């Protein structure tokens, strides 16, 4: 009956990284908007819509790293950025903070979603360390603008990625790492939302989790064998990568998709899980889906807000 719309927008260099890769890595029934300042990056973007702002501004450069440009360009263009995302039920906003367009653009284009009505997710990064204290000073400052500016926003520290490297890693592949968040995230949604489940979650539920929020947590598990179902609502809730962990989460949407052999035991060995490494009360809204493609794999979703 209800079929809802997402869109991922790219903002800035880092953001339209992450949307090329994405797009490269496959993600059907999700469109792309990639938002730039930089002419010559958006013309290797491969998104399906493409919003070149401040122009004027830049001649097509980028932003020089000052996020007033970008904030500028981005209010100057707002009926090109209302359009792009018209139709949208849901809007993830994504974009690499301390520069200059991500910083200042990506909280205009998620307060345009915003009041569209979409359902506005925030993922971005905060940069490394080594960028030097300028750089996340003013990243710090696009985040709490982005926090005013969206239902739910998910901070990855880049620092994070050194975290999960060893020396040869190239970094392409630690990006495609943060990448997962979002596209994981966006997917766990899409499946949520394409399948009526055994116990049905759907964009309401998705809705009630995640409407005028603040901080927010997306994760997925998948396990096969024996203690399955713990070992997958472990990995959902324990990303090295996230700012927000999983500790004083109040509310939770949490599905778990299996095989015709998921029990009833084990669904409540997962919501435990998570219940306890919450240390709190948590609010949860349960969904089931049987799968029977699958066999002994088990997958958990989980999205936990309420800090
Ligand atoms: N994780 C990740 N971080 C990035 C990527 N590209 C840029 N960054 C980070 O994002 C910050 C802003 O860079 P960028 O998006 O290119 O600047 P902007 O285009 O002016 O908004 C940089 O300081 C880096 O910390 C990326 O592809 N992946
Ligand atoms: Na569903």
């Amino acid at each position: 009956s209800h079929m809802a719309t997402l869109k991922v927008i790219g903002v800035g260099g880092g953001g339209n990284n992450a949307v090329n890769r994405m797009i490269d890595h496959g993600m059907n029934n999700v469109e792309f908007i990639a938002i730039n300042t930089d002419g010559q990056a958006l013309n290797l973007s491969k998104a399906e819509s493409k919003i070149q702002i401040g122009e004027k501004l830049t001649r097509g450069l980028g932003a020089g790293a000052n996020p007033e440009i970008g904030k500028k360009a981005a209010e100057e263009s707002r009926e090109q950025i209302e359009d792009a995302i018209q139709g949208a039920d849901m809007v993830f906003v994504t974009s690499g903070m301390g520069g200059g367009t991500g910083t200042g653009a990506a909280p205009v284009v998620a307060k345009i979603a915003k009041e569209m009505g979409a359902l506005t997710v925030g993922v971005v990064t905060r940069p490394f360390s080594f960028e030097g204290r300028k750089r996340q000073t003013q990243a710090a400052a696009g985040v709490e603008a982005m926090k005013a500016a969206v239902d739910t926003l998910i901070v990855i520290p880049n620092d994070r990625l050194l975290d999960i490297v060893d020396k040869s890693t190239p970094m392409m592949e630690a990006f495609k790492e943060a990448d997962n968040v979002l596209r994981q995230g966006v997917q766990g949604i899409s499946d949520l939302i394409a399948v009526s489940g055994e116990v049905n979650l759907d964009f309401a539920d998705v809705k009630t989790i995640m409407s005028n929020q603040g901080s927010a947590l997306m994760g997925i598990g998948v396990s096969s064998g024996e203690n399955r179902a713990v070992e997958a609502a472990k990995k959902a809730i324990s990303s090295p990568l996230l700012e927000t962990s999983i500790v004083g989460a109040q509310g939770v949407l949490m599905n778990i998709t299996g095989g015709e052999s998921l029990s009833l035991f084990e669904a409540q060995e997962a919501a435990d899980i998570v219940q306890d490494a919450a240390d709190e009360d948590v609010n949860m809204i349960f969904g089931t889906v049987i799968n029977p493609e699958l066999q002994d794999e088990i997958v958990v979703t989980v999205i936990a807000t309420g800090f």
